[PDB]
């Protein structure tokens, strides 16, 4: 089932690439209708971009989470 390729592929997709931040928590997401977002960073350290002002790390990649368009 090609469904499958996608779903293997998201979860490579996330358990390979941590937090831009911390670099070891991995990142928080979203699931959002056929998409799912992976927020560039993990809860914490996004909270705190939010306290330390900084936004040079804010961001998300969607990804279709399904083989058919
Ligand atoms: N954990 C996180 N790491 C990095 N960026 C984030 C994180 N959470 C939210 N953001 C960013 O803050 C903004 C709010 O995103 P989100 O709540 O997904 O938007 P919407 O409310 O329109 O779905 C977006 O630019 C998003 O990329
Ligand atoms: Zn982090």
């Amino acid at each position: 089932d090609d469904d499958d390729k996608k779903t293997n592929w998201l979860k490579r997709i996330y358990r390979v690439r941590p937090c831009v931040k911390c670099k070891v928590a991995p990142r928080d997401w979203k699931v959002k209708n056929k998409h799912l977002r992976i927020y560039n960073m993990c809860k914490t350290c996004f909270n705190n971009s939010i306290d330390i002002g900084d936004d040079t790390y804010h961001g998300h990649v969607d990804w279709l989470m399904y083989a058919d368009s």
